[PDB]
């Protein structure tokens, strides 16, 4: 079956969808420890804007608390903790202004 | 509500999930025309492997046919066509052998 154009276009459009977020990406300062999992799946804005120069960007967001395991790299001891991650609730195709 | 560890781990695990695939990525030779949408959403393997050195890779796949609009960049004339895309059906955390 050929997937209809409207359906194809609808799914690739800029919107919030499940996205993998490395803990190190959300928290650049967490450079020493081991985390399990090393990334989390939360909703983030993504899609190919009709105007190819625009970026799918969040215009709405909230925070979600996730249980993560922190592992001490030297002793290998594990400990559970709650870690906050930004989740996108609304998205729009926006221009990326030229900085500088 | 804090999302439980098991649920967190389950979603970030290597598995097939909705992924944006630019038409130019699937077809590197399609360098001249304009496509609407410019990318499609199909299932692809992604996730953070428990062993951080391993890559989430497909071990099963099939092809899906999608309706895409091809636009002539000089005349701006549109035409619908069916375009094939690889979709991943099974995934595994596999080693990335050092080439060379």
């Amino acid at each position: 079956q050929v997937r209809p154009f409207l359906e194809v276009h609808e799914r690739s459009a800029c919107q919030a969808r499940e996205t993998l977020v490395p803990i190190l990406q959300e928290y650049p300062d967490e450079i020493s420890d081991i985390f399990r999992p090393s990334c989390v799946a939360v909703l983030r804005c993504s899609g190919c804007c009709t105007d190819e120069s625009l970026k799918c960007t969040p215009v709405g967001k909230h925070t979600v608390d996730i249980q993560i395991m922190r592992v001490n790299p030297r002793t290998q001891s594990s400990k559970m903790e709650v870690m906050k991650f930004t989740e996108h609730t609304a998205c729009e195709c926006r221009p990326r202004r030229k900085q500088g």
